[PDB]
């Protein structure tokens, strides 16, 4: 587009670190390789870290985590040629004076016909130094309008609770427009998330039964096989409703119950997402079950207070089932099942929309109908439903429509970084948390985070690679999930 | 169950025809293979021809004509020991007493508890000599109630308009209660028109959609490669609405439209059906395009005027769209596109309910739903849905949620005729045409079909293998079903 | 019609007695001013009771509960000239045949062209005699059916649960076909109670909105102030769940719940309130509240254990809430609430149905939706909804569309039995209670009743005149109805 | 409540003119005698014209057009001692820093706490002067924001299609901010119009039914008695659409087809109002009939042409019913008659919508059920069903469930423009028309007026007294409002 004719500086602030070299770089790699980033593009790496020799950083570290690199036709080397490396503080002006500098040179060296240039500033670091480095940024390495644009592209946790991540919010206010800032939650890149949108309102199959007169029960859950070993306690101070229920898992729970929006423009979809949280009734402790895993039966995985990081008596939930009510006209009386656990039987990331019952004429020969949207792994959408058995028994059974990418589909799908990074140089907010969407969701569940942290709800034991604390299958039972 | 207490004889009348070897004899093998007739059973052939050799007519010629026979160690002798065959004429009463007394015999030869036999006569026979056999058979073959029950199963065609079809009716009335007589139409034997019922009452999904908010256009369609070519020209005076119309089509037609009934008994199900067919608003000459296929492109096949038995003049259709309005409630302002042809491109059978656009906020980068129910060939159910295109492209395409039963199912479904059979020798008469259910489908086609002897409906000529007249698919658009 | 030109004989057995000169006979006078009885009709009285004037009876005892005298231009000797009185027994065969011979005397002084009669014999009898009285009409008094009809008008109670209304229909299967018994329940020939039917499925503003989607609550309620006094304790073994909610409030649930129709035919009507009964869950001691009312607080009204011809410890209840549910698609989680009570603060009959809340944007300044349908007194349909405060404020309150019958129709509305009788001549059975129909409507209740007669259930105290017991208030609030 | 804490002054522009005295001084007036104005406001009148006498003035003429005099101890002196009268022009400067100055003088005597004042500026003016009049006020008579608000009611025409009304638009922007701007459309002011919003989203009822699935057509109908004779031709360059069609009744329209509002706050039901009016196809030539009256059949009334003031052949339509479309799921296929014509047999001001027929089992034994909304003369809602025929014949009859506001309530409802000043007084915008929702409705009808006026769409005659031209109920009946 006019992408291309101006230009383009991506700042990869902590480039050093975790999220830089496995995700970030790796999806610039993607975008480079699917032409979907201009050939002379500048990727401007920047942290304390000195670097010895920048070269093989490049060539050893970074490219270690590229995928897909055999399949198609792409030279690494010549993405790797677009990559430089610079040191400096996150505090100090003088620093953010050379960033400023730096890309200068690099936008002064850029050869098409318009000036100036537009900056991407993706911010891969620690929350304790997050306010710091937007100052020096909108203190000193802006573009004026009239160059180009500037974009932050900044990570979670977005504080810890509703007050604190209004006090974050506020100092950003006067650094950057909320147009210029993109909020990840990562989980909004993901297929089958950004799929909701369309499967809801495109059909109308699924636009008519989307409310309280057809839908019994929705359950949003998320498992993982991995526990939190090795993080250094960073999960402790955190919990399973921070770290995935307060934003992943509320982000799909907001596309699966927003109104039907007055446009695909980003704004009138926010709009609806922020609409629809404001109508959430808060968590509270009687309506939830916590649990924190203990050493696995095999004896592989150790038990999460076996983790010399974190404090013996801690209360730091590891799994959470939520019920959850939406007061308004179309999900009044639905329950809504937010589960979320680590160090469980499977890796899992799906939704499932259980309807109500036919009462006649089958009665107890079927049962309910359930769409299942599975976003990990083998994404994939199937509609359960009751049939005939196949062949000359006059009986019934329950089967599937199913839509499995993998079989019906011969694509490699992104990671969810690759489609974020590209609607954020695009300037597409639609999957980027705005503000007032994230206050809305910190409101859902900060009086159930505090009651927790003094101590007054229980957490139960499950260990490691089990389905989790036998108390929360009778409570997802009696919330009106029927499993089957 | 009770069924094995008893004698069983099922005599086939016409054993000799075409109907009895290709599909009679064929199914009660399956039937005998899978344990559902019992090891003692007896099968009487019956027909006016001579057997000289009734073993090698039972090995050489009925035998070729079993399928499955490798699939399964099911041992081909052992069914055919329990076949006989006799001659005897199909109106004098002399011939009736000696069936009597041969069916007699085989009853005193079964060596279980209880004493008499259920009869089964099967009349695979033309409809000229209909009647005269029903009177024999209820003179001089009938069993009396306290040793066993008597069931006819009769073949199409019943009658060709209402006024005939009443009058055979009403010649059956003092011979047969209607509890005795089981008329085929063996659609109601396949999967996947067996599993309507189940599809529309069994799962809240289809239930809350089933009507005119939700559905736009329903189409049946049927189509044939062959043509109707070496019959003698027996198609001649039937015509394609007497043929698959008026019979097999109307069938799923009342199965898709009936209301829910009162329970899954047989005489609650078939009420449903004659009560949404009295509905049905008739046929009419400005709502149907007709057409008679000619001879083919590439030479093959020769046309339909070809034929030496058919009538140089003759407006008999090979092919018909028909638009049809089930005047009512639940169906108001939904147009039903019926339509059927032999000599087309393929062969098929399928159903499909097309819902209403969604009209925002996708618009023309959405399509309609559309529910497909595949009944041949190769079985399946599908719902037609828009997606997200997968990948980074952020865009729409039509794609579906799939059901095919040769993939999913490890089972080879049966011919009608098997399913059929074995509800009639359980005495379930829901998948049998009632006397008024009859009654009420020569109702809506009768004033048509007379208008079209009288010479008053063009009949458009199309090739054989093309897919039909231009001006039918014209007619299909301007109906309401958007092809897509 | 041909109800003129064949002889007509109305029999009225046990003529002497309460519910003949208080309802039927003045029923009849109305028929006969309003043109809808022949001139030339016989009406026969029947008991044991000797006539010293049978003149004097008329003009004195019968007379005097005739209503509409003035306004309307009826000559009142001119009817009683039709009425003859004959003494005689209920079960000697002596006297069914003098009542033969004497009806044969009235038929053959008929003028008019065709011979015979038709024969209506209303049996305003107790029970005790039923029977006995149904067998010697049976066998001496009735017309061949070449000559006439046979039509037995018949009274509750029928029965007192399901085993002996059981017993008494069996009774009546030989002497007489279903066609010929004419089951009254006179809440059905209620103005109010007949437009029930209309107002459902004439309608498509009821229709789309009677179902478990818009309806919250449904109340079903009878007041009265009379007590139970004076009625020699007839009422002790029968209560107010026998009286009055096993037939006439059970008769206007069905009403209220049953599917559309197949026609407005009798028998299609009556299919659909024997099939929604079937459905109802039978009711149980823990979802009731019992009444017994005891002295008036200002003397006036004694108790119900006061009245001389009650025992001491009665269970007998005068007032009860039942909370029913009717298992189907339409009416699941849709309580019902049935009430019923003697010695009261007012006379009521009325329907409440009671819609949801339309939660936003209103929320507290709305109140749910009301269709109130009143029998009597002073009937009347109105529905109750929020609209803004007429004038300048910019407020809600709740008001009423409105019908009342006496304000907008200028007619005086019949007792329900002219209209019942009337149906009855016409042979129409629609609102008269079917065997199956009755059947279905004890299952309901039977339960419920012999636990009560056992002493499980608790019956509380109310004084008369005042509202019932304050837990039936609150039984009320607690099963989903909103007073408001 | 702070509106008295602070100086009040409402200045009238064109004072000396005909809605001043007519409708503004007026209502004014009235809320005076209602307590809502402060005791202590000062009004201002300013015009042109000078005042010989401003006491006779007040006395004599205008509160010669007060109402409620009698009926309300209101004393008529106490109000007209708060107005004055000044004269000036309407764009000198000097000018406007004279009404300034009285302003200023006023403010100084109020006597209450805070300083400054707030100030309402009516503008009953002519268009031609209006930009003039805006520069003026906004450069010499504002007051200061920290001193009070200033607000702006303002008269239509605004502009007579999308392009002049735009940049009229444009003009104002500078001068002035939308939340200042009070756009009239007196229509908004009347009781059943401002009941629209409550009867929709208030009740369940409604809300249920208010769609396509149960609506089968919405009209709307305007009518006058009262022709256009002696407004010197200032009707002829407007036209009916211009007049009525295009303000009045598309605000109506956009009340009874927008969707459920975020809240009741004045920006989510004015965002609402516009969405829906954005989605409305513009209207065209051949979904339209046009009339023009002539003379009366009596003689009385002269025929438009004859007005001395109208061009010979002008195609100004006095009359014309269209049909909408609105293009969304809500809407989708329900016809919008739109009606509205003067020197017709009636003054009616109606919304009927019209619901689809329940088709069984009833048929042509009822009609369509009809919501009819009269907004005057004797204001009322109804809702037209069928019932059951009063008495003993059982017959259908079509009633209603009737509220009559002059009936039911003993209130005497306020002209709009009480409740219009009042609302601009709170600084609510609810019910005034927004910038983009101006340029909405011009878009609608523009395509329509720009033919019209090239002479390309036919205009029929009809005798003033007459109910239009007949082709228009014609036009009415095809378009599917089934009049009865
Ligand atoms: N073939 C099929 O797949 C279908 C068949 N049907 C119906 O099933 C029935 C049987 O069909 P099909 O088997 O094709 O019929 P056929 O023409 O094969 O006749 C069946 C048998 O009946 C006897 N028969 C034939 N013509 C006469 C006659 N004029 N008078 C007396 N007997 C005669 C013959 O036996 P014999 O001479 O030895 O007595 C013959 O073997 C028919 O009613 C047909 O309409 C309906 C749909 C499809
Ligand atoms: N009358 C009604 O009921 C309705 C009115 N309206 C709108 O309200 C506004 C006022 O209407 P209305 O009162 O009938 O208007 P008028 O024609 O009565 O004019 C109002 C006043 O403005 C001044 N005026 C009139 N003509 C001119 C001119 N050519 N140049 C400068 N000043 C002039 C006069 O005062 P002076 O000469 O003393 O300065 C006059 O008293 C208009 O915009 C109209 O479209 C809309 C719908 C209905
Ligand atoms: O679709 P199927 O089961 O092969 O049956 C098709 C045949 O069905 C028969 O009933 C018709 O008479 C034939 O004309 C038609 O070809």
């Amino acid at each position: 587009p006019e992408l291309r004719s101006r230009a383009l500086t991506i700042v990869v602030l902590g480039a050093s670190g975790d999220l830089a070299k496995k995700k970030t770089f790796p999806a610039l790699f993607q975008l480079y390789c699917n032409g979907m980033l201009p050939r002379d593009v500048n990727i401007l790496g920047y942290a304390r870290s000195t670097m010895e020799d920048v070269e093989k950083w490049k060539k050893d570290t970074l490219a270690g985590f590229f995928t897909r690199l055999d399949e198609r036709g792409c030279h690494v080397g010549n993405f790797l040629r677009r990559i430089s490396y610079m040191t400096g503080s996150y505090d100090r002006d003088e620093d953010f004076a050379r960033l400023n500098e730096r890309i200068l040179r690099m936008e002064e060296a850029f050869q098409g016909p318009e000036k100036g240039g537009n900056r991407l500033f993706y911010l891969a670091l620690p929350p304790s130094v997050f306010v710091g480095v937007c100052r020096g940024l909108s203190k000193g390495a802006m573009q004026k309008p009239e160059l180009g644009w500037v974009r932050l592209i900044v990570e979670k946790p977005f504080g810890r609770d509703t007050e604190t991540s209004e006090q974050l919010s506020n100092q950003l206010k006067p650094l950057f427009n909320e147009r210029q800032v993109f909020r990840i939650d990562h989980y909004l890149g993901k297929e089958m998330v950004q799929n909701i949108i369309v499967t809801r309102f495109a059909n109308r199959v699924f636009s008519a039964l989307w409310n309280s007169n057809s839908i019994a029960c929705v359950q949003i859950t998320f498992k993982e096989k991995i526990g939190t070993a090795g993080r250094g306690g960073y999960f402790d101070s955190i919990g399973i409703i921070r770290d995935v229920i307060q934003n992943h898992l509320t982000q799909i729970l907001s596309l699966l119950t927003m109104e039907k929006p007055r446009s695909l423009s980003a704004e009138d979809i926010r709009d609806e997402k922020v609409q629809v949280l404001r109508q959430v009734v808060p968590a509270n402790p009687a309506e939830c079950v916590l649990g924190q895993y203990t050493a696995s039966a095999d004896g592989s995985t150790p038990g999460y207070l076996d983790d010399p990081s974190v404090p013996k008596g801690s209360h730091c939930p590891t799994f959470a089932v939520l019920r959850l009510h939406v007061n308004n006209d179309r999900w009044h009386g639905v329950p809504f099942i937010i589960r979320a656990g680590k160090a469980l039987e499977e890796r899992l990331l799906d939704i499932r929309i259980q309807f109500k019952d036919e009462i006649r004429p089958f009665g107890e020969s079927t049962q309910r109908n359930e769409l299942v949207i599975r976003a990990q792994p083998s994404e994939a959408m199937y509609l359960k439903l009751t049939a005939k058995t196949p062949g000359l028994l006059n009986d019934t059974h329950q089967t599937e429509l199913d839509l499995t990418y993998e079989r019906r589909y011969d694509v490699t799908l992104p990671d969810a970084y690759e489609s974020l990074i590209h609607e954020a140089l695009l300037g597409n907010s639609t999957n980027f948390v705005r503000v007032d969407e994230l206050d809305a969701a910190w409101r859902i569940y900060t009086p159930l985070l505090h009651a927790i942290d003094r101590g007054e709800v229980k957490v139960l034991p499950y260990a490691a690679g089990s389905c989790g604390p036998e108390e929360a299958q009778e409570f997802i039972r009696i919330s009106g999930y029927k499993t089957t």
